[PDB]
């Protein structure tokens, strides 16, 4: 009689982080019944990712988020998750990260005495209002979890110090890395890559809010200099244009034909473009933990980092927010093959693509299957 | 402009525990607006208590827990308390103990970015399902709290072990002890007290499931021997008895009019009767924590104690459930005024009746008032 394992996909980004785990669960059909419960409002891409992974949801709830209050999402979610857990009676529920849905899924499981496996556990800012409500959600999920799958020693240590059972804390790595084995195709077509040809692509990502002002203007002046010094380079910045930016951009970037501001890329397009990138400029934590497993040097557009492990391993370098250090570090990697290849061949400390294996082995051992 | 402090009364036993805290908040009317919210299902005893303390609720919610699921209590209570908090806009919400209401009161506060102070914080079993759901409730409340009012060093240690911020953890003692200066009145009469003279009163209580049968018979046999050897002693046993259990009592004790089997005492009568007792025999956790602050030695009708600090301080002594052990130790204390007076004068480690003062102090300091 099979261990009934219910994986929750509460949101589109979770698709990529949880699909590989489900694939791993589906490789043990004698011992495990994989049940997939999707609760996201927006499913088009989620279904896109599900399709590539060969995953058909068993349960679909519509927990509405858009213009909904924390209270409304909290009560409806809890009711609907309780109902689906009484309906499927799973032996364990797997929940990702720091969403309100993860929190209430964990509460619903606790209210049915169903064990919780917390994927990506242990991240702490210890500021309950930054991020809000994510910090508290992951602390709340944490007290209710029976098994903790931390991406890193740092997050595993945070749980140890909260007096969690050390036998229930596993350093698994980041399951997003696991996804790249599936999402990155040997051959792929996209406008970016058609226009790229045999040029080296610098792929830039930047949050608009935290780089609003001088930062982005500095990044623009820097990328402009990069393409001025390197005729075989194209810079691609996927970003939601707002005539704020459009002026900001043209004012500095001009129209010389090798800096392209495009609409955001969906996760599969992003993976496949990043996989063909010579260099990444980013302020994304996910890019910092994932892109290095594609062999891509990553410069971090921040004076400060909460990912010291990547800095120390040599997969990341702090570039700051100032024009001169952004230019200077990118220029180096573009002008010295040895400096590029060193960063490129550095082992990604956030995972080796086997996180899902380690998660499923911990589950099976916990249940003595 | 005043700090708005909202105190939740969620269950009947909280009335005695939180009323002294409200009284102490009402002693600072220039710095503090005291706002009282009652959500308890059963009201007669609570209302009696609030009136003794001169407390008028600002908000009354009916949250039903008669044959109600955790889910429904959780969602309806979250809604109810959220609405109250949106209206009254407290600067801090004070919650007691391990209840589902405390948990959701804290979550509602969090969902309004209102600070929570946790009265009676840090009790740990470390077993998520025992008690169920109380252990999880106190852990969930634990992560959300801004201030932790621990009755004992052990409770504070438990919180420190979970890596809570030491500056937010206060050993206050047990607020129930603070009630005694209000509830215990020198001008107080009770039938049972009239029948007692300058006679020494042994107050006996046993309500534990595990003290049914033989242990009751051993107690009654030991009481018989005690009133036969000490002619100036009356015994009061406020319990309800099945008719056949009454007959067992009568068979062992006789009807010689110095042992009073009576109906259970309400909290106020009990306080005042206990306060005029020479000795107490109990299997109640709370009597172990409270009765010593009245200068009454407490003999515990159990083989082992869950109140180790009382043993250490010499406020408590185990009597077991064997006739001989109960007789032996009660006889010692009724024979030797020294051994009685000693236990009578030992300091209660569960509090010195200033827990409410320490809580108010901690709140004023934290909010820079
Ligand atoms: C947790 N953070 C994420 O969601 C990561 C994962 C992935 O990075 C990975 F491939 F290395 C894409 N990503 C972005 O932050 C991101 C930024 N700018 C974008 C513009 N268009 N798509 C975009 C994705
Ligand atoms: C578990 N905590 C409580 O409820 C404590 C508090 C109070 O004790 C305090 F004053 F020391 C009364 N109490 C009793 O357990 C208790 C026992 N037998 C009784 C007989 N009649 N009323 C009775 C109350």
């Amino acid at each position: 009689e099979r261990l009934k394992v219910m994986t929750i996909f509460g949101t589109r980004p979770e698709a990529i982080k949880m699909a590989p785990l489900v694939l791993e669960l589906q490789k043990h059909p004698e011992k495990i019944e994989s049940i997939v419960t999707v609760t996201a409002q927006h499913r088009q891409m989620l279904d896109q990712v599900l399709s590539i992974f060969g995953i058909t949801p068993d349960f679909d709830l519509n927990i509405m988020k858009d213009r909904q209050t924390l209270i409304d999402i909290t009560t409806r979610g809890l009711e609907g998750l309780d109902k689906v857990m009484k309906e499927a009676k799973p032996d364990i529920v797997l929940v990702h990260g720091d969403t309100t849905t993860t929190f209430i899924a964990s509460l619903a499981a606790f209210y049915n005495q169903i064990p919780v496996g917390h994927v990506e556990a242990g991240l702490r800012t210890w500021d309950k209002y930054s991020p809000y409500p994510e910090e508290m959600n992951r602390q709340l999920t944490g007290v209710m979890a029976d098994l903790h799958f931390s991406p890193t020693a740092k997050s595993a240590t945070n749980l140890q110090k909260e007096n969690k059972d050390e036998s229930r804390i596993f350093i698994t790595g980041n399951t997003a890395i696991d996804a790249l084995k599936t999402t990155v195709k040997e051959t792929y077509s996209h406008p970016v890559l058609e226009k790229l040809g045999n040029n080296r692509l610098v792929l830039m990502t930047a949050h608009r809010r935290e780089n609003l002002g001088e930062p982005m203007r500095n990044m623009f002046r820097a990328i402009k200099r990069l393409v001025d010094k390197h005729e075989d380079v194209q810079v691609v910045y996927p970003v939601h244009m707002n005539p704020v930016v459009r002026e900001t951009a043209n004012d500095i970037l001009g129209d010389y034909g090798r800096i392209h501001l495009i609409e955001p890329l969906d996760v599969i397009d992003f993976h496949n473009v990043a996989a063909r990138s010579y260099l990444m400029l980013t302020d994304s934590g996910g890019v910092q933990e994932e892109a290095p497993s594609l062999g891509v040097p990553v410069l971090v557009l921040r004076d400060t980092t909460e990912r010291p492990e990547g800095i120390e391993a040599g997969t990341l370098k702090l570039a700051g927010t100032d024009e001169e250090t952004i230019f200077s570090l990118a220029d180096e990697l573009l002008s010295d093959k040895e400096a590029h290849d060193k960063m490129s061949k550095a082992s990604n400390p956030y995972g080796d693509g086997r996180a899902s294996e380690r998660i499923v082995e911990a589950i099976l051992k916990h249940f003595n299957k």
